[PDB]
């Protein structure tokens, strides 16, 4: 019933120092068009990695997951289990797509052809096996000369 979106470098690194390491303005406007009008479920790092300005995200249902249910998150709703909401997106962080990937179906995937190698601490996307169905997009050229591309998997 879930559905997850997430960026990626190809070597399987979504965050670094709670951050994204790398700005990817076509991959900022597709998350934004995947998610606006519905609900986006994220994790407690997630939520303090967002830029100040976007916290919370604009135009959406904002919902922080956390073992405290007395946490203070301006503008968004706290829960302490991942919610079972019917149009959520789960936005991250590599902590609650791992809880999530049992029970999903559906997975937007962005990925980013970087020099990353994998670092202690870093943060990852979760392994999707031959039991998806996978479409894969052709790779694309930012304006800084970053190339990525857009995949979709289904179960
Ligand atoms: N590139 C992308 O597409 C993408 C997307 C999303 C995030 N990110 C990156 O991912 C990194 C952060 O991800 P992360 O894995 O470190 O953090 P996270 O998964 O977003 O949040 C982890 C926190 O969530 C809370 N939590 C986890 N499981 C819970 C449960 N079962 N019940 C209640 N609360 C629970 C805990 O916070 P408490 O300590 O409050 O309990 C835990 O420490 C950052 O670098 C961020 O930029 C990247
Ligand atoms: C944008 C990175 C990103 N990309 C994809 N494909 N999926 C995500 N779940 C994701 O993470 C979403 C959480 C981080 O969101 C941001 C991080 C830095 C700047 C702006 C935004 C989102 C801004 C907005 O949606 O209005």
């Amino acid at each position: 019933s879930m559905r997850l979106i997430w960026a990626q470098s190809t070597s399987g690194i979504i965050g670094r120092d709670n951050s994204i390491p790398w700005r990817l303005p076509e991959d900022l406007a597709r998350f934004k068009e995947m998610t606006m009008g519905h609900p986006v479920v994220m994790g407690r790092l997630t939520w303090e990695s967002l830029p100040a300005s976007v916290r919370p995200l604009p135009g959406r249902r904002n919902i922080v997951v956390t073992r405290d249910a007395d946490y203070r998150a301006e503008g968004a709703e706290v829960v302490t289990d991942l919610p079972d909401e019917p149009d959520a997106w789960v936005i991250g962080g590599a902590q609650i797509y791992a809880m999530a990937l049992a029970r999903a179906d559906r997975c937007e995937v962005t990925e980013v052809d970087i020099a990353l190698t994998p670092l202690d601490g870093d943060a990852r996307a979760p392994v999707l096996d031959d039991s998806w169905v996978a479409t894969t997009g052709e790779w694309q050229t930012s304006t800084s000369g970053l190339r990525f591309r857009f995949c979709s998997y289904r179960r």
